[PDB]
Formats: structure tokens, sequence, C-alpha cells
């Protein structure tokens, strides 16, 4: 279940990480406006800039946290509350966040191991209901 997706994706996050928003900016093309350094560039070519995987992997550090901290795949106040203060997100809204869980559900179905993609549609879904709540437009 969701718990042991943690472990799984924990066990070799880099990988996991990279791909996952890989499929993020392939499958939403605009959303590297947010990534203006990501620009013009194929998925080996990002995997070779340190910027790309270092910051990916921090990212996805961070995701664990907050999906190990959650209960029922609702997350806690206060990492939504971190998420939305931090100031690299000072530009973004809840909809950025949709779409990257839009993806790494997409993700996980099509993969061929027993994720439990259901848990982290809902873990998607409630980190945007507690985004909004701690004020992300
Ligand atoms: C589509 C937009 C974005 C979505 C969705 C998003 C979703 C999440 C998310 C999901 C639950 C978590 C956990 C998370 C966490 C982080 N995030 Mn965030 N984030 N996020 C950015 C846009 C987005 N984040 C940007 C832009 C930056 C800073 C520039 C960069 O590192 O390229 C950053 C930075 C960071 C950093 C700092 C990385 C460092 O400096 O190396 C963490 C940690
Ligand atoms: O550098 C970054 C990579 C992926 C995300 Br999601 C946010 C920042």
């Amino acid at each position: 279940g969701f718990k042991q997706d943690i472990a799984t994706l924990r066990g070799d996050l880099r990988t996991y990480a990279q791909d996952i928003f890989l499929a993020f900016l392939n499958k939403y093309p605009d959303e590297k406006r947010n990534f203006k350094n990501y620009v013009g560039k194929s998925d080996q070519e990002l995997k070779s800039m340190a910027k790309f995987g270092d910051h990916t992997e921090k990212v996805f550090n961070l995701m664990m946290e907050v999906a190990d901290r959650a209960t029922d795949c609702v997350p806690l106040a206060s990492d939504a509350s971190t998420l939305v203060q931090m100031k690299q997100h000072s530009g973004l809204t809840t909809g950025n966040f949709e779409k990257l869980f839009v993806a790494l559900v997409e993700y996980m179905r099509a993969s061929g191991q027993s994720f439990d993609s259901q848990s982290w549609d809902r873990f998607g879904k409630n980190l945007v209901s507690a985004l909004s709540s701690a004020g992300m437009k």
C-alpha cells in the first residue's frame, strides 16, 4: 500500500524522482515556465545536469517525508504550510502540484509494479486541499 510505496520509491529515489519529474515536464510542457534552465534539453541531457539531479532528488526526498508523516494519505498541516511559505514556491498555485501528481499517478499505473496508485491519487488531492487551506492560490 501507501507506506510500502514510500519504501520502494526511497530505495531508488534519484531514478524515480527524475523519471517522474520528466514525465511531468513531458506531459505538461508549459510547466517549464517555472524551470527556464531545463528548456531545450532531452531527458538524457537533463539527467547530465548537476542541478537537475540534485534538485529533483531533494524535492522527492521531502515529498517522501511529507507522505511518510501523513495519516490516511492526508498530510500534516505543518508540512503544507512549509510548502506554501518556501520562497522557492513564491510563484506557484495548487494547479502546479495537481499536475505533478497526475503525472506521478500515471507513472505508477504504467509501471509493472504493484504501486497503490489510488492512495497516491488521494495524497495528491489531499495535498492540494491542504495547500489551499494554508494560503496557496
Ligand atoms: C511545478 C512547480 C513545482 C511543484 C509542483 C513543486 C512541488 C514540490 C513538492 C511536492 C509535494 C515538494 C516536496 C517540493 C520541494 C522542493 N521544491 Mn518545489 N516541491 N520547487 C519549484 C517548483 C515546484 N515545486 C521550484 C521552481 C523550485 C526552485 C528552483 C529548482 O529547484 O528548480 C523548487 C524547490 C524545492 C526544493 C529545494 C531544492 C533545492 O534547492 O535543491 C524542495 C525541497
Ligand atoms: O528542480 C526541481 C525539480 C523538480 C521539481 Br517538482 C521542482 C524543482
